[PDB]
């Protein structure tokens, strides 16, 4: 009945929408035909959901982020709507392979990593929980670049994801808005005027966000820059305004103070706030109840400008008195802190802001005066306190500390993991938290069980549902029921078979994609995340070389075989990250082609790591590498995906790793290396990498091989830069955790030789992953920050 | 496809396609819902038509043009498909106004004027005649600019026609192709290689072209430039390649040798030829029969590069020997000449071509040598003949004469009107026509009766069909049957009522759009075409001022009232055209606000003249101004639209105007002024505008008022530039035709006072318009140049 109508709709779309028949249709046409067939099932509910929010007017949540790492939409939509099985059958009956059609879809890679994926995971949870929430960002013409490996090096290729069209976005021409830039401030008797500005239009594109089996369809609104309204040159120059939403800055945890980036931040903030204000004034709910109807979450400081923009609107446009506007503003905004790394901190030079946003610079100054006046009144003698709490930094050049603007403009500030939120509250912003202790909170990150379990690992989800029901999908805490099977050998072998099939499926991937032959029974050791010195795939590379030498030493020694996979993109300007990639492809080349090691150890640099590819490798993983230096990874989410999918974790007591051990029992994770306190002690005492290289014979060998050209014969000093940083500038102490790491790694393999105990531990991990659902994360945000409830 | 199912489809699209309901839908959503509803009716026939061409493999026609002035598509499609009445009813039942929805659609203004509209009219006729024809152009992101009038001056606004989406285009991703630029030529032992080039991808977008009531749906394929595959800057720099299809050059009859324009020309040529070759090799058809399967018409010299590109492909890629390739090339191409005006002539500097297209420059040189060798062999003593017939001009800087390249690479060359084709053949290219007399031809232009009668003037089409049947739609020569009603007073009054209702409808337009109050019973005097010194709306402006003074002179004099309308866009760099516009808005301001003239004379500068707006004003017109200097307007097509729609013509013996008099009887048109020979005689003898200003008292007054600030008090010398050109540099002799013009105009008004005789003449015009159908034009092209059949 349903299968029949689905095949009918597909043929209808292929004909009328793609203008094709079965003899001339391309694979891309079949994908689009299916996408349209599935898309139609979203319309009724999307209209009803948005209409419901208008009628019953519940408090609305607006997740304002410069990034939304959404991945592919077809499968996700089919699943949340309960149409996957019917569609799978419809496509099969028509003689096609749904998997092939699914591969046609481009990832919507409008994010760099964890930050943009958290936003994506949050949209899915907010819809599944039935909250009146909206995602607001920029519709980048180009997302995170596609990565290629040339002569072992990363090469960037433009990610032209819209070239063939996106059936999942809906232009909303009637809501276009003008955004202002430059110009000059004019203080009149009717109020202050921001005049002589250049205008860039913002056209919003709505993408539906289907809740998991609940008839709710929320919206993700992305803005695209358009020019307003020598002739030829004047028309070509329209490219200049449209360049604002042209490309996503491909840096993870790195502030790049480019003027264009500033424009993107203001662009999305101005369009968004105007749209929210307009929706408020049409709600039939004059802004007294604004914050009882509106909640705006600042995802990192990127949209910090939203604070003085709201004030600008309230004061300059709506004519509200400063005091009242300031109060509403704080009740409206909440700020989420995502990192304590110095290079990620946004500090915009007042000069640049003055030229681009002169009125906003005056507003920020005013906020700062009112702010410092309060502090001067309570702590008179304390002069330096004012210096430390100011939104303005006069170090060399004067600049705005965006993080401080976010704190004073918000009623709630949160970190993303216990350890991180603690550091944010008591160390980094001690001066602020002391004054307003109730302001700072923690909201441990999470991942959505739909995309990261049900979609990416159907085999595992089925096994679990077979044993404990399907309720866990909407309430992952349900996974603890998996404990009852701890001594169940048949279940443990079923668990091990699912993982075995994931590995085989992914092995097929690696062999067609890459030269090398993979040992499907080897242990899959994986580290996939953005290349960073702080995340240390370098430390991992030190271990791979160690295992290499060891085999070369004693060839016939009983060695648990491994397929080591390291994948991730480096920001374009990050030289060390790029050197580390080359170092890894070099090592692999030597290991994979050495006859004495052969099928014992294989190394793969998984290129173009991205959301759709994460969905493949993660379910096939046995060992998840989460080895950042303690105190560096604010939270992490990749660690959670691997835990939910049956992999054991080797890592430090950092970010959310700590809470994973808490939930699963430290004994059921391979924790190692320095802890927050240990890195501190070492810092005070002073770190000298040279000493470990001295003490550690296995390390000295690894290092001498790198620095001598053993892994770059034609370029003997190619890795000279890596050697120098490690010996004289390693802020992340690679050599200091090397011994504990290799020791920890040895124990992992020992446990791997015992299938029954390895799988018993995996079970304890999966049964303990319930806390890491973004459904739980969102619930806490909802009741402790946004003050909202399901609809 | 009746009313109930049409309303159903509309609601379905509004819901699933526009994601709306009746309470939140916008007017734009309603337009799109209807467009999609109508579009669906094209799919079956479009797939079957293209499939038919593959199976039965008839010789195909490819109209290669840098311009396609298509206008709006909804109404046209509804009409050619016989769905207009049903849709009209469906939309009405749903509580909407189809006229309002139709106004939402943007014109597809991918052309400047006559040249691009001729291409558009040809696509409609080729589909109605059932020919296997394709239109190949560039999908400009921006078409001809939208014109605004600020402080009486034209201002240009970007024509962002794709902003909200084009439901009539279909991306054809599987046929994307790479186009090459720059690089360098490498002569090897395996053949010549064009290497180290930069690549720009070309993605084609197909638009259906429905034939009139015949199940045929052809294709118009437009190419869009896309880049292949410091980081941020590198991605932004992708804008540079995509800039190739960014904007239409807004010049009419004017060559602007900009490098970007050269890129556009090669771009469309390279993508098009590769696509045609590929389709040829898949036809199930050896390039021996290539020209028996392919015909490529060069619309003006703009795609001239297609000749050495085809050769490049045949020789460098397909490895054919030069002689064989050259033969197939000539049998493939045919060239159409659209103008004899010097500023429109394409002469690209060999330097620029050398850098951008080094391999094509070598090919053009080779063609020129083989060409001159032939001429040297037949006319040894004649040295200067070689200089005159060369594709290369060494005057100052060396440059390529694109027109000469088109002549030698084509087997047929045609003009667009008898008088023009004659000049092209015997005067301009005498050296070539003498050698190959059979090469040069004429193919008088035409307009499609669908868009230009049935669509734009439903009232007239109905009246005609009521009296002589509907066969005239597909065979306009049928209009001669209208003669039988020449003495029929009731028919003549019915004819006059249709024109009366057009005027009222358009008057509603002019009053809401413009301040002024219009006399619906006044004579609508109209001149709408691109602003050009050669088209002379200036001469027209001299007459308006004349009528003005006359009224001021004798207020109570019996004067047939007029609503004078002049509209058109000036190219951005054309200073004189812009000055003339300002001069016209200035005059209007004075006339329209002068209490002594009042409702006697009103002047309007119809802004943003374009295809959809032509469809409104043309049917409402009584008098059509076709007054270019004799010998300047190669043909004209606006003249034909007005004739088919019931307007009388006042004009010179130029372009197709001459043939209009031939068909309708010179007596039934208001011809005047110098003729081709008269302008020549005056040229030899020397023209001195000062003498007419001397002799003509009415003229002297007009001129003194202009030059003294009567029409620009705050800027007394504002029109100084206009005065100078008219006295010392008027290549188009405005003062010389002024007297004959005003005299001719006086007679027009005299005939207008006699409704029965005016309408009797209009009837003789309409009944004689059959020759000007583009169906007849295409039939002649098909049997005498392309050698193709339905
Ligand atoms: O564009 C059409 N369908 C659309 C269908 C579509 C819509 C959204 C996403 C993917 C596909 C189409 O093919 N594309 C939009 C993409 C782009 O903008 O690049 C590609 C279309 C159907 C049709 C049918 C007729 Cl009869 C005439 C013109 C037509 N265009
Ligand atoms: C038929 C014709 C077309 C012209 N088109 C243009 C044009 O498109 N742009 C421009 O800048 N000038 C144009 N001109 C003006 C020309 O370049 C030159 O400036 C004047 O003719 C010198 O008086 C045109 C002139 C003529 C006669
Ligand atoms: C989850 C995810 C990340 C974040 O990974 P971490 O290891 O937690 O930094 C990055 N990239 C992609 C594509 C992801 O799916
Ligand atoms: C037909 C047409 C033209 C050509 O008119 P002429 O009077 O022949 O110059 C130019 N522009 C538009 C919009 C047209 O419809
Ligand atoms: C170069 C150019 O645009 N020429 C124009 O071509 C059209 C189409 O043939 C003619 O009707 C017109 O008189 C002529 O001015």
């Amino acid at each position: 009945e349903n299968v029949a109508e689905l095949k009918k709709s597909f043929n209808r779309h292929l004909h009328f929408t793609l203008v094709k028949d079965r003899n001339v249709a391309t694979t891309r046409d079949y994908y689009f035909a299916l996408a349209h067939t599935v898309r139609d099932h979203l319309v009724g509910r999307w209209i009803r959901t948005q209409q419901h929010y208008y009628d019953k007017c519940p408090k609305r949540v607006y997740y304002l982020s410069l990034e939304f790492y959404m991945g592919r939409t077809l499968q996700n939509t089919m699943i949340n709507l309960g149409l996957q099985n019917a569609c799978d059958e419809a496509i099969y009956q028509l003689g096609l392979d749904i998997e092939e059609l699914e591969e046609i879809e481009e990832d919507a890679g409008l994010g760099n990593g964890g930050l943009g994926r958290l936003a994506a995971c949050f949209l899915d949870s907010m819809a599944t929980l039935g909250l009146a929430a909206y995602g607001y960002g920029i519709r980048y013409e180009y997302g995170i670049f596609n990565q290629k490996i040339r002569d072992g090096w990363q090469v960037e290729e433009a990610d032209d994801w819209l070239r063939y069209g996106n059936p999942w976005e809906k232009s909303r021409p009637e809501f276009m808005l003008p955004v202002h830039f430059y110009g000059k401030v004019e203080h009149t008797n009717t109020g202050t005027k921001w005049i002589d500005t250049q205008v860039v239009l913002a056209l919003p594109y709505d993408t539906p966000v289907p809740g998991y089996m609940n008839n709710t369809v929320n919206t993700m609104r992305l803005w695209s820059a358009r020019a307003p309204n020598d002739y030829i040159q004047a028309v070509l120059d329209r490219n200049l305004a449209e360049n604002i939403s042209r490309v996503l800055y491909p840096n993870d945890n790195f502030f790049e103070g480019k003027e264009l980036r500033l424009k993107q931040e203001y662009f999305v903030v101005a369009a968004t706030l105007q749209d929210i204000i307009r929706r408020f004034k049409a709600s039939k709910f004059v802004f007294d109840a604004f914050p009882d109807q509106v909640a705006i979450q600042l995802n990192d400081t990127h949209p910090a400008l939203a604070i003085p923009e709201l004030m600008r609107i309230f004061v300059d446009i709506e004519k509200l008195p400063w005091s009242k506007a300031w109060e509403l503003t704080q009740k409206t905004f909440a700020y989420t802190n995502h990192t304590v790394l110095p290079e990620a901190l946004e500090r915009w030079p007042v000069d640049l802001v003055e030229k681009l946003l002169p009125r906003h610079l005056e507003i920020i100054y005013e906020i700062n005066q009112k702010h410092l006046d309060r502090i001067v009144a309570l702590f008179p003698k304390d002069v330096d306190r004012l210096r430390r709490m100011s939104l303005i930094e006069e170090e060399g050049s004067k600049r705005i500390n965006m993080a401080h603007l976010c704190i004073v403009g918000s009623h709630a500030v949160n970190g993303v993991a216990k350890i991180h939120s603690d550091i944010v509250k008591t160390k980094v912003f001690k001066d602020f938290s002391e004054l307003e202790p109730d302001k700072f909170q923690n909201k441990t990150n999470g991942i959505t069980p739909r995309r990261w379990l049900l979609l990416c690992n159907p085999g595992l989800a089925e096994l679990i549902a077979e044993k404990i029901g399907e309720d866990y999908v909407k309430d992952l805490s349900q996974l603890t029921k998996l404990h009852s099977f701890l001594g169940d050998d048949v279940f443990l072998r079923e668990l091990a078979k699912v993982k075995q099939e994931n590995k085989l499926k992914f092995s097929q991937f690696l062999e067609t994609e890459y030269k090398v032959k993979i040992n499907p029974s080897s242990m899959f050791d994986v580290q996939v995340k953005r290349i960073h010195e702080y995340k240390r795939q370098l430390l991992n590379c030190l271990h791979v070389i160690t295992m290499y030498n060891r085999i070369k030493k004693d060839p016939k020694k009983l060695f648990v075989p491994r397929t080591v996979i390291i994948g991730g993109k480096a920001a374009p300007g990050y030289h060390m990250a790029k050197m580390i990639i080359k170092l890894i492809t070099s090592v692999a080349d030597v290991v994979n082609n050495d006859p004495m090691v052969g099928s014992k150890l294989k190394v793969i640099f998984l290129e173009n790591y991205r959301v759709s590819l994460a969905e493949k490798v993660i379910p096939a993983t046995d060992l998840s590498e989460q080895i950042s230096t303690a105190g560096t990874e604010a939270s992490g989410t990749g660690n959670m995906k691997f835990m939910l999918n049956g992999a054991l974790t080797i890592g430090t007591m950092d970010g959310a790793n700590v809470e994973m051990a808490e939930e699963a029992g430290e004994e059921n994770l391979f924790i190692f290396g320095m802890r927050i306190d240990d890195v501190a002690a070492l810092d005070k005492k002073g770190y000298e990498a040279k000493e470990y290289y001295e003490a550690l014979p296995e390390l000295k060998l690894v290092i001498d091989q790198i620095d001598n050209g053993f892994f770059s014969p034609k370029q003997p000093d190619l890795f000279k830069d890596i050697i120098n940083m490690l010996f004289y500038h390693d802020r992340f102490k690679v050599f200091a955790d090397y011994e504990a790491y290799v020791k920890c790694q040895d124990k992992v393999s020992q446990l791997y030789m015992n299938p029954k105990a390895w799988n018993t531990m995996v079970l304890k991990n999966i049964a303990a992953s319930g806390k890491f659902s973004s459904d739980r994360t969102i619930k806490e945000y909802a009741q402790n920050i946004w003050n909202v409830e399901p609809s």
